């Protein structure tokens, strides 16, 4: 897709067998996604947000779907404004800034 | 250009005769700067995300150079850890995401 962006670009994901909304956002280095359940094991992450820094629950090795492109890598779960899909998981899909 | 999310998409920004290295965030809807002097009118706003919200100065109708782009629209202004450039003036210079 080529995504211009007058509107929020806001995409489908599929995670855990379940459709979402999440927000795709260059400025965010990692994915944090709102409050769900994921397999295994978590570790701890503190991120740095714009308010202050905060702990989310960090999954690595996750298989996560996005505009149908697939994905496996970390993703954050904690009290996030929208589901944010960031660079780590932007990278494996191939995506650019262009102008 | 063609810019890689391997990295955070850092450029150079020319804005009040001042040049700031600023982030090309996607997830912004407007653009927020670190504190500085901006001429005409303002209004308060709060902003929010991860940590909560910060109170910014609205101003509208600004001229900001990116990366040789010149766009006018509003600049928020506060405590910020990174100057960030939004999608209100990302529009405005032609910026889309590719996949
Ligand atoms: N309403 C607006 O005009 C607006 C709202 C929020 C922001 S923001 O300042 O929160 N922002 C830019 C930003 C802040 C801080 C960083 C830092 F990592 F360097 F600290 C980098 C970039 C947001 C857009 N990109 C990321 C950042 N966050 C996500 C966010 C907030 C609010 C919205 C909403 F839709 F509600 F408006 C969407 C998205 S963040 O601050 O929650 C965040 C999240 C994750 C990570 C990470 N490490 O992965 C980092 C920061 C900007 C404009
Ligand atoms: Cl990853
Ligand atoms: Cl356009």
């Amino acid at each position: 897709p080529q995504i211009t962006l007058w509107q929020r670009p806001l995409v489908t994901i599929k995670i855990g067998g379940q459709l979402k909304e999440a927000l795709l956002d260059t400025g965010a280095d990692d994915t944090v996604l709102e409050e769900m359940s994921l397999p295994g094991r978590w570790k701890p992450k503190m991120i740095g947000g714009i308010g202050g820094f905060i702990k989310v629950r960090q999954y690595d090795q996750i298989l996560i779907e996005i505009c149908g492109h697939k994905a496996i890598g970390t993703v954050l779960v904690g009290p996030t404004p929208v589901n944010i899909i960031g660079r780590n998981l932007l990278t494996q899909i191939g995506c650019t800034l262009n102008f």
